């Protein structure tokens, strides 16, 4: 029996990044124009916030201690017990009005993360201003491929070969080769369209069984992907329209965490979802995910 509940009503403006912390049982994620990184701890039941000077779009834990995350168009290091906060790398230099968006660890522990044009309106910026680039341990910075409209969800299939990313205005989940040791990519193909009643495709992740989980904005739903087949195997709704992201945690990876966003929502659309902008859980799903990646530098 699958079971949607809303598990934490802090009413954020745009939750997004959720990542789970089994050492510490708290979710970690970020309510982006709000500019903080938020620990909830699910055990005391405590959220914990560390304030940024700068929209910050995800967050990611660093193996060394303590945690990584993107902040404006920087990648940042945070040490949690001082909330120090600082540079390890910049990107998009030469662009006025970008920010990273998605970020998310390899499995060799660089941290992948990509930009885009600052938004107005959801949806509603300069075109093809973002790249991807990824953050390596050794803190040197690879740039992918340019012309991305808003870099979102990604991960890698469980044999390390393939990468999965979500440019969200292309409207396609795509699959590139991916190379473990080297952290290159090639080959990029669909492997996923995009229905019109699943509208933007957001955040994502894969489950143990190499299927992916797209959370669909404006759609108020998660769905699951075979990227092999191209087909849609499941489809879980939501009281919440603005879904971002997901992914999962919990005891064996079996329960999955889902964001969502008031912003942009109007007077009745605010009235219609009394929940938006809060934390979701879903339960009874019948599959488990993986743990996320550490970053190595
Ligand atoms: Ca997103």
């Amino acid at each position: 029996s699958i079971k949607v509940e809303c598990v934490l009503r802090e009413n954020y403006r745009c939750g997004e990044s959720p990542v789970w912390e089994e050492a510490s049982q708290s979710l970690l994620f970020v309510d982006i124009p709000s500019k903080i990184i938020c620990r909830w701890d699910t055990v005391s039941n405590q959220v914990q916030r560390v304030a940024v000077d700068a929209p910050v779009s995800s967050v990611a834990l660093r193996q060394l201690g303590g945690y990584v995350a993107t902040i404006g168009t920087k990648f940042c290091a945070l040490n949690w017990e001082n909330q120090s906060v600082f540079v390890l790398a910049m990107v998009d230099e030469d662009k006025k009005n970008n920010r990273f968006n998605d970020g998310k660890v390899d499995p060799a522990g660089r941290y992948f993360a990509g930009t885009m044009a600052e938004e107005t309106a959801p949806a509603v910026l300069e075109r093809h201003q973002g790249s991807l680039y990824s953050l390596f341990p050794d803190h040197s910075v690879k740039k992918y491929f340019d012309q991305v409209d808003i870099s979102n969800g990604l991960d890698w299939s469980l044999d390390h070969k393939i990468f999965y990313y979500i440019d969200s205005l292309s409207y396609t989940v795509d699959a590139f080769d991916y190379d473990l040791q080297t952290g290159q990519i090639s080959n990029r193909r669909i492997v996923y369209k995009m229905e019109k009643d699943e509208q933007i495709p957001d955040g994502m992740c894969i489950d143990a069984e190499g299927k992916l989980w797209v959370a669909c904005y404006n759609g108020g739903r998660v769905i699951r992907l075979d990227p092999e087949t191209g087909k849609r195997l499941q489809t879980v709704k939501l009281p919440v329209d603005k879904t971002t992201s997901c992914c999962f945690g919990g005891k064996d990876y079996s329960e999955m965490y889902v964001t969502c966003a008031r912003d942009g929502l109007n007077a009745e659309g605010l009235l219609r979802q009394p929940d938006a902008g809060n934390i979701f859980k879903i339960t009874g799903l019948g599959v488990k995910g993986i743990a996320p990646y550490s970053y190595a530098g």
